[PDB]
């Protein structure tokens, strides 16, 4: 059962879609006990998208450097969120479009259950369309994965 | 371009992961030119969700009940939004799988130039998981297509 | 190399699309050594598509009633042509559409190579739309296979 | 309720299918209202056949140049097309295929009633197979879009 | 990095695929610390499917019967496993086709480092085709996961 | 009726899943009528690996070099068997992943009557993971197509 105060797809389409400068939302979710990494890509290479995201994540220490594990866990919750954003064909470039994103990371236990243990959520915002500046439409992805 | 206080994705999102009893949102984004739908739809077929969301979408005025355009227009952006909630298979029920959605639908233009037209953003969040509750996680999605 | 008059997609489209009250097009194709089956089905269960298009296959001898080698080549040739249907998901009803079409299977030997034997194309045209009629466009598909 | 003069669909595919080297089939067309593109690729990259596409369309002017609207009709309705060719996995070089095609896209009204306004069709014919010549059968595609 | 005398996969694979009677296989993989499950389902839906290797690893133990964290892994490695089965539409009876069955559920630690804790393999193995007895090819299907 | 001593999936994996320096399989698989080729493959592309295969099935003699025909077979089953590799997207170095993959494919006729004709089984097993070694999980893969 999912603990309202801690839906973490939520939270971390929240902080994605906030564009606030005094913005303690980072502090005040780690301060609740969450990983946290923010980060934002643009590309015609789906590759490099995950590979930011990746590095991203390992760098801020959303998920361990080390080990297969967390790094499986991290690779399907971001295949699941690139679904949102391909909707359908997961490719960018090889389909003359690119993706201009913001991305999130959150990391924690979302439910009641403390046996649940750590789930994690990759979210994605921002733009695709046509290589060129202006032709492109709101883009979005929520990957949900236990890790 | 995309006018920056008037990203219909964000707006339908951002509506929808809120839960202020008094929040005033629907009234102030109606009032800035954009016609809004609210729902909520649980079930274990897809094509309930989508004539709940459909109907919804006519009653409430953001679509015309009569001819095939709009209506065209928003069964594509509700199928591109269930990408983001099915991730792969759009199959909910044969997979044994059920979602508990709350969904909006925003419609006007969200670009600079009027002539870009209206849009439409079907948004999608809830919970998705095996018929027995408490075994879910959180999903997304958002389907954006032209009027 | 595919033989210029016998491009057997090409012909099972053409013999689809033309309303040919009068100058029997199957007589002229069979003449020339193509074993030839035409139908229709409606329904938004794509298994009642698939079931129509074999019980007329074999009904009028374009495929082995015995034994399940011409039922192989048969079925991947159907899934494919409903490829182009569906563009995407292969459901119908569940996804809340339904289809009328026309259906043609035509076996024969397309390449100048005698060597090469029998394939056959399985092709489908019609409309794909809500359950409501009015709402609906076009639908076409064209699966092609050895046989 | 589609115009039964008025298939945009069917009257794409004929207008490819069929090798008419006088009467203009396009002349035809174009005095009926419709706007006409023909085109030709032959690629392993599917980024070059949706270019080659929209390079064309907008060329012919069968869709505006300017704005994004007109130039998102056209990319989905390809996209829709590109499934028929594809069936399956939108991909062609990264599979060891290559595709020689013949396209037309055609724009109008195809309802009996007016209101409806503009849809479009963007239709592929030719073959795929492997890059070595010979080795290769038909395939097709058609995708159909309000705009 | 996998252990060699400890590939998940290949040893849920290689007691799949044994069909001896003094079988000492499973005692082995036990004795060995892998949780070992065995079952056959034969069904044209494939909630069915899905339902019958849940149920069969919860009652013999391979995961907990409790929390959603297991139930989670095992539903995706199931899902996983049915894409070499079903390869490309998640679909059973829907495409007029049904499967016979035997699969196997092995839980354990697949690799050299203990760090990378329990992993989940799902295999499945028997027919598929049409509804009709004899008309049918092999299948085969193989997910894992972390758990 | 798939002939129990016959069964060319079972049989096609069994050879993969073997690791006897001296297992004498090959031979004792072409004795009882199979047309059998082994080939190992690493990349990033998947057009290499269906290359691969294709290059080693017609050196072996398991394919013919001429014509079509056969080499389409081949190129189905291959895809087929790239499902359970891939498991949704067809796509290796363009989502971050590589492959290293061991091959087997057979022909020969699996069926109690010789009316079906030959059939081919390509089967793979191996390791899919991030290009770092050791950072990766088991894969597999069988297609079934007949010739
Ligand atoms: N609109 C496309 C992206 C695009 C490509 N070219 C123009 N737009 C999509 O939904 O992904
Ligand atoms: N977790 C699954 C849904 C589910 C089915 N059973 C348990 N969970 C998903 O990602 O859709
Ligand atoms: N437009 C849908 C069909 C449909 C369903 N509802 C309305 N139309 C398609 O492209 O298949
Ligand atoms: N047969 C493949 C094309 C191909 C690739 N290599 C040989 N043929 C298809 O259906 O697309
Ligand atoms: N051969 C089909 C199954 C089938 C359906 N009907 C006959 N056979 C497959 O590859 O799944
Ligand atoms: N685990 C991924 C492959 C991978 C990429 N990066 C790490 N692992 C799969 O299932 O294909
Ligand atoms: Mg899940
Ligand atoms: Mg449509
Ligand atoms: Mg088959
Ligand atoms: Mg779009
Ligand atoms: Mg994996
Ligand atoms: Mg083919």
């Amino acid at each position: 059962t999912l603990h309202k105060e801690r839906r973490i797809g939520r939270l971390s389409v929240l902080l994605l879609l906030n564009e606030a400068e005094e913005s303690t939302q980072v502090e005040e979710l780690e301060r609740d006990g969450w990983k946290v990494c923010l980060g934002k890509v643009g590309s015609m290479d789906a590759h490099k998208v995950i590979a930011a995201i990746e590095t991203a994540s390992k760098k801020s220490g959303v998920i361990q450097s080390e080990g297969y594990r967390e790094s499986h866990a991290l690779y399907h919750a971001t295949m699941e969120a690139l679904h949102g954003v391909t909707r359908g064909e997961m490719l960018l470039g090889s389909l003359l479009r690119t993706v201009g994103l913001r991305f999130a990371v959150l990391r924690g236990n979302p439910y009641e259950s403390e046996a649940e243990g750590d789930w994690i959520a990759v979210s994605l915002y921002g733009t695709i369309g046509a290589p060129i500046k202006g032709l492109e439409h709101e883009t979005f992805g929520v990957g949900i994965n236990h890790i």
